C-alpha cells in the first residue's frame, strides 16, 4: 500500500521525509537546484485545506525513488512550509495544463 498515490506514483512515508529534508536544507542556505529554481514558492491558486500555516514551498519527489539534484522534475511535488512541517503531495497528473490536484 501508498501512503500517497501520485496518479500511477506510489509513495510511503520515508519518500516524503527524504525529499522534504533534501528540499529544506536548500531553503535554508538560499541555494536551488534545475532550470526551474527548486525550492520556491508554492502559491496555492487552487485552495488546498493545508492544516499547516503560509507560506508554503514546493519541491520534486521522484518515483525512482532517488532525490532531485538537476533535470527532469516530474509531475509529483511535497509541499512543505517555514517551519519544516509537512503541507501535502501534489500533481500535475490528471490536472489541466500548469495546475495541481491532490495525491490520494
Ligand atoms: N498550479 C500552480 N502552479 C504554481 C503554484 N505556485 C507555483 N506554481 C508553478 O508555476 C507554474 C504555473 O505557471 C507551475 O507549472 C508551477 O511550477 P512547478 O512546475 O514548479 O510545479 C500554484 O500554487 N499553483
Ligand atoms: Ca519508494
Amino acid at each position: 500500500a501508498c501512503d500517497y498515490t501520485c496518479g500511477s506514483n506510489c509513495y510511503s512515508s520515508s519518500d516524503v521525509s527524504t525529499a522534504q529534508a533534501a528540499g529544506y536544507k536548500l531553503h535554508e542556505d538560499g541555494e536551488t537546484v534545475g532550470s526551474n529554481s527548486y525550492p520556491h514558492k508554492a502559491n496555492n491558486y487552487e485552495g488546498f485545506a493545508f492544516s499547516v500555516s503560509s507560506p508554503y514551498y514546493e519541491w520534486p519527489i521522484l518515483s525512482s525513488g532517488d532525490v532531485y539534484s538537476g533535470g527532469s522534475p516530474g509531475a509529483d511535488r511535497v509541499v512543505f512550509n517555514e517551519n519544516n512541517q509537512l503541507a501535502g503531495v501534489i500533481t500535475h497528473t490528471g490536472a489541466s495544463g500548469n495546475n495541481f490536484v491532490e495525491c490520494t
